């Protein structure tokens, strides 16, 4: 008399409430720890209540080998007398013919794919349903809680980010589409976690983001091709084809994009984490903290590079979550560091205070933001002399996407003391001292822009300090290269030659024109300008050297359209261009896409635009997704691809009426 007729798992209801409505509307997606309610509906009439209750009991099961020792099995009565911080369920409401009933989950549950079985007393199993069981920054007593409302909406709901690259003086924000909450990345994501075969560790958040950053980085390895190509679509992409193998591939020259695919996927599972740009970053000493560097007598580089090089920048993940296996205070922000695998948690903290030995990636982590760099000269003999540089900083502008906003927030200082304060120089001693216990006459100052517009013109100073007696004769090599973002040399592209006399103890500033129209060769795409000075004198066998990273500026793409906006009503964005460039804009493109705004995206064919002119189109599209959200405008042509910019814009429901 007790037979079931059907369970209603209120996906809709159930997916707000537990704030995974962006995944789906109709399959069940629920954070542990938080109750979520079910209907159970009867074939008949329920006559007595209270029996019919002793003779049920639910059944929730992860896995293929699910059992009580793993905690992959949990049998629990459905009674007010239920744990509610535990597996439980009790009846809420009920009517002759239904059970409303709210069923818990324990705070430390086992994330994945749950089965929900119901067993009458003396009758055989009864599948109600499926649900997918994620972590639960919204709850207080969940390892990846998070303490602000804001913080947890830009860090764990937010699928529109922001991806920062360029140099520390000029940064660019690229528009990132996580889309953690696409269809199909909580499956992919929960597949790549299968892999591992510890199932009952599943429920602490450190163990899925270390094994889960092993896999991408292994993935990340296999997939990434060596060097339209860096036309990029956000992370969900990058994910199929390194899981699939079908699809676009990325190439080495967007590597970065690794950070981003992580964050997806973590965020995916309701762990907090953010994407993070470190500018001049030193990879590749193996805690080691001198880099070399090694020029001609041009100034410039002979070899793709060495292993220990300062990266233009480099990208990393960061994830949200206690550290109950470590030293209390360890709690928060934990860097994803991977080692060509196996890979680390970091707290943030221990690279701040040095504390190598927390962990096994602190090492490399403090070594690639405190680095010094040693500039080698390379004569045509073969002598190999040492060089007075001028000092490159590591570690610069660590930059993170703000929350509740667009804009860029700056980090450095969760990483890194001031430099040459009284913090930071306890700690390098500190650190110099464990890793030792364990194992000039003329001053050059180079100024140069912090970008160069593409096919454009930019002037650089070279100041010259003879402090001899004597005046001296000086020659002055300035040498611009092309480089990698990881440092990896690419192109010779300019070079010049000075021969000077210096009147004694006297300044004298050269200034020097930059122009696109004299480099030997155009820039490789997504290059950066390694801008050298070198100044030799005589015979005294020390040369002054400096250097400077230089961006390359394209255009301004401006959108402009409305602050605010109606859902189901039109709306005309207006996407405007300068061309600043030397020559015509041929086989022009611009694509328009945005999540809510437009179904996939929408290319379209504009005009050539000659020098000096403007070109201005423009976009009408309906939203029809309440909320914040954003356009992202892509241009390509002839003399550049791939210029993206963005404009956010909150859509809101329509005015009520009748």
């Amino acid at each position: 008399a007790l037979g079931i007729k059907s369970c209603d798992f209120q996906a809709a209801r159930n997916n707000e409430e537990h704030h995974t409505k962006a995944l789906s509307s109709r399959r069940l997606f629920v954070r542990r720890g938080q109750p979520f309610t079910i209907i159970l509906y009867f074939r008949a009439p329920v006559r007595a209540f209270l029996p019919a209750l002793k003779k049920v009991a639910l059944t929730a099961q992860t896995g293929e080998q699910p059992s009580k020792i793993n905690r992959t099995q949990a049998t629990f009565p459905i009674s007010s007398l239920g744990d509610r911080k535990w597996w439980s369920a009790v009846v809420e409401e009920r009517d002759a013919q239904s059970w409303t009933i709210s069923v818990t989950t324990p705070a430390d549950a086992v994330i994945g794919h749950y089965s929900l079985l119901l067993q009458v007393s003396g009758r055989k199993q009864l599948l109600l349903g499926q649900f997918t069981l994620l972590f639960n920054p919204w709850n207080r007593e969940d390892a990846v809680f998070l303490k602000n409302e804001a913080q947890r909406m830009e860090y764990l709901l937010n699928q529109n980010g922001l991806i920062y690259l360029g140099t520390a003086d000029c940064i660019q924000a690229e528009s990132w589409d996580f889309g953690q909450f696409e269809g199909d990345v909580i499956d992919l994501s929960l597949r790549l976690l299968s892999k591992d075969k510890q199932v009952e560790k599943w429920s602490q958040p450190v163990h899925v983001a270390r094994v889960l950053g092993a896999l991408l980085h292994f993935l990340k390895e296999q997939r990434v091709l060596p060097t339209l190509l860096n036309k990029r679509r956000g992370s969900v992409p990058i994910l199929r084809q390194w899981l699939t193998g079908r699809g676009r591939p990325v190439y080495d020259g967007q590597a970065w994009v690794l950070a981003a695919v992580a964050c997806t996927v973590l965020r995916c599972l309701g762990i907090p984490a953010r994407v993070v740009t470190t500018f001049a970053s030193a990879q590749g000493t193996g805690g080691r903290l001198l880099i070399d560097e090694y020029y001609n007598e041009e100034g410039l580089q002979n070899g793709e590079g060495q292993r220990g090089r300062i990266w233009i920048f480099q990208t990393s993940t960061e994830c949200w979550m206690t550290r109950p296996a470590l030293p209390q205070g360890y709690d928060g922000w934990q860097i994803l560091h991977p080692s060509a695998g196996s890979c680390d948690l970091v707290p943030v903290r221990a690279v701040k205070e040095g504390t190598l030995g927390l962990t096994p990636a602190v090492s490399d982590l403090f070594a690639a933001i405190n680095a010094s760099c040693v500039v080698w000269k390379c004569c045509e003999d073969g002598t190999l002399e040492l060089t007075d540089s001028n000092t490159k900083y590591v570690g610069n502008n660590i930059s993170t996407k703000g929350v509740g906003s667009d804009r860029c927030e700056d980090i450095t200082q969760n990483y890194k003391y001031p430099e040459g304060s009284l913090q930071e120089k306890e700690v390098l001693e500190r650190v110099e001292k464990e890793k030792m216990e364990r194992e000039s006459p003329l001053y050059l100052l180079l100024k140069a822009p912090s970008s160069l517009p593409l096919r454009g013109d930019a002037q650089i100073s070279v100041t010259l300090v003879n402090h001899s007696e004597q005046e001296k004769a000086v020659q002055l090599a300035i040498g611009v290269q092309a480089v990698h973002y990881n440092g990896v040399l690419a192109a010779k592209l300019w070079r010049k030659k000075l021969h000077l006399t210096l009147s004694a103890n006297l300044e004298k500033i050269i200034t020097i024109g930059l122009f696109f129209s004299n480099f030997e060769r155009n820039p490789p795409e997504n290059t950066f300008l390694r801008l050298t000075a070198m100044a030799t004198h005589s015979e005294s066998n020390l040369s002054c050297f400096a250097q400077e990273d230089i961006a390359i500026c394209r255009p301004h793409l401006a959108i402009k359209m409305p602050e605010k906006a109606e859902q189901y009503q039109p709306l005309t964005a207006s996407v405007s261009l300068q061309n600043s460039l030397d020559a015509p804009m041929e086989d022009c493109v611009i694509s328009i896409l945005g999540r809510g705004l437009i179904h996939r995206e929408r290319s379209y064919r504009f005009r050539s635009v000659w020098p000096e002119n403007t070109m201005c189109a423009k976009f009408q599209f309906t939203p029809t997704h309440v909320g914040l959200q954003r356009l992202t405008v892509e241009v390509d042509c002839n003399m550049f691809q791939n210029l993206t910019n963005y404009k956010s814009v909150t859509v809101v429901a329509p005015e009520l009426s009748a």
